[PDB]
């Protein structure tokens, strides 16, 4: 039972303060910055002997990936390759020896990823899972793994479950640095971030009723373009796919620097566009983006954050998030889009929960 | 002048069996299977050194890059890492002085593939260009490289830029492997295929006014998704790109493998879709994704090679192309496409050569 909640869903997503909090737990130490992934806690040695992460997934799972390789890369100082796992098996991607696998899964039996994982154990790499599902087939034929602990995830548009594996990633990166003098001043700032996290998912939450208003302002539309970079190119790729799933409209996640290589022919003032601008690195190239989309007669929806002054005063329509680090950034970004999703489907007369043509799970083929 | 043509765009598609042997010309030696680049002569001893390939690249001339991906893993033995430019710089990606990194681009002075090779150059990785321009930016700072040697192309949609580019790779990765024993029947099957190449692409430019007929079918529409796998995910992605880039209509690429990870949900009988099987090892999950659209009311458009009787028995709209080897198949596969949306953006009223929004090369910001 869903009980307070019309939808496994909506609930999902408004539990997103508790399953951050669930995830961290007997993990992330404040008072100390420390942690410890136990799971991981035999292997970590091993794994930080490796010469290569790749990460391999399906769907939002693949998503998780794309939102922590930058950070992974940062902290780890390894490269790091982001796979589809339908795509790695059909050519036969080499693996090494001193290749660590990540195996990302909600359900834990997902068919493309757990061949891509006996593919690698087959030529001897290290394979870790990253899962929500105790005993399911990943969790148990990998060399070790973390739970994300986010608990049953119903809504087949998977929301809470991202959230979880995102700040599971993060949590792994920090273990890996955690011998770096140079480096402690970087994680104390991510845990403090992590610490703030689930007041800060609270303060977007209260933003339902806005969003709910700018769903009543689209749903009648066929298509809209998502584009981001940086850390938030995998928040519009994740957004672009939560609408698509339960609202079936034509939603697509464009990355922001490759506008002017030819996406950029669709923007005119009936093209429903939504930009997100946060204020990190990228922050000049995405203001170049959205001045570029409005130069065309489009007319964004800029998801920023709230204390993001100079786009707030020059952009007219908002969606104003609470401020928090670069690398986390995206966890709370996401959020107005997995509500957006939820909404639109309301309006539309969808089941938010079991939508057409689509299963929680693709175990077969 | 166009002489003979309307535009330049469909002149630089009907000129592809003439510049698919200009690429080849002084390099291929077809009597005694030899492959030769002598902008590579001098430092492909070293190349063979390196540890791993990264290919470095915007739009379409990414798209080539994800074309040549499996067959210069399957030769080379290499990891290779396919990135847009615009991430690579976001993310400070980790390269080191053992990668051989190549920049492929038609003009030579895009602005992020340009600022991605000197980052690289700075970290002192081996660089490598592949262009279509002479005297260009990225043809003078890089370590070698080879000219694709396909004559000026002014369509600001790529088309025969693209299908040399794919060539390039293709004769570099015959290069790579060129001492090994078990590879030499392997080499001599692509070598045939690359000597019948120019026919076979007159045989597909023959179909013109069965395209014209469907471009009549279509140019209504406001959406289309373009799906396939394996070396024909690049195609669908190339596709997609075209005809958002001179058309505007809402096209998208989409991975066959994930279709049951979200984007299913799309497909119904008012939604066009495009479906690219061929005959190569991906055959039969095609043939699942196929029967998963047509289950769920989906009447696609399949484009599938000419000998392939079941799919063509089964199907009633098929776009039928000449059989060649699997890792050139998509110089032919996307010929269609190319020409689909030339003959959309005609429909539409549109100019096909320099489209809203866009110019032939992005060298600023
Ligand atoms: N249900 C979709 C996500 O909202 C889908 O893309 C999903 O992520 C995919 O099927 C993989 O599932 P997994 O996370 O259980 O492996
Ligand atoms: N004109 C487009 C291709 O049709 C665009 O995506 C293009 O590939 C991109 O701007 C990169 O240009 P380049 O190949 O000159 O580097």
């Amino acid at each position: 039972m869903k009980g307070n909640f019309s939808s496994f869903m909506q609930k999902e997503i408004f539990e997103q303060p508790e399953s951050v909090v669930n995830t961290m737990r007997g993990r992330v130490n404040f008072d100390d910055y420390t942690v410890n992934l136990g799971g991981l806690k035999d292997h970590i040695k091993e794994i930080q002997r490796c010469r290569r992460l790749i990460l391999i997934a399906c769907g939002t799972s693949y998503h998780a990936g794309v939102a922590t390789r930058q950070v992974l890369e940062e902290l780890t100082e390894l490269p790091v390759m982001v796979e589809l796992a339908s795509d790695f098996l059909d050519r036969n991607t080499p693996v090494f020896r001193d290749d660590v696998c990540f195996f990302l899964s909600q359900s834990g039996e997902t068919a493309d990823t757990l061949m891509g994982l006996r593919y690698c154990k087959e030529r001897g790499a290290l394979t870790v899972g990253i899962t929500n599902t105790v005993g399911s087939s990943i969790s148990r034929e990998t060399d070790c793994g973390v739970h994300i602990n986010a608990g049953p995830e119903i809504g087949v548009a998977s929301t809470k479950a991202y959230t979880s594996q995102f700040v599971s990633l993060v949590m792994f990166a920090l273990m890996m640095c955690d011998d770096r003098i140079s480096m402690q001043e970087r994680r104390k700032e991510i845990m403090l971030g992590l610490k703030r996290l689930p007041d800060l998912i609270k303060e977007v939450l209260s933003m339902d009723d806005e969003i709910q208003k700018l769903a009543t302002e689209l749903y009648h539309q066929k298509s809209v373009l998502i584009m981001g970079r940086g850390y938030h190119y995998a928040t519009c790729l994740e957004g672009a796919l939560k609408i698509k799933e339960i609202t079936y409209m034509h939603s697509e996640g464009i990355l922001a620097g490759e506008l002017k290589h030819g996406p950029l022919a669709l923007v005119d003032k009936l093209m429903p566009v939504i930009m997100i601008i946060m204020r990190d690195h990228t922050y000049a190239k995405c203001q170049n983006a959205l001045q570029q989309v409005v130069a065309r007669q489009g007319r964004p929806v800029v998801i920023c954050d709230k204390e993001d002054t100079e786009t707030i005063k020059n952009t007219k329509r908002t969606i104003k998030v609470p401020h928090s680090v670069d690398c986390l950034q995206g966890i709370l970004s996401v959020i107005p889009l997995q509500l957006l999703a939820f909404h639109l489907a309301v309006l539309r007369g969808y089941d938010v929960d079991f939508p057409r043509n689509l299963a929680k799970s693709v175990t077969v083929e």
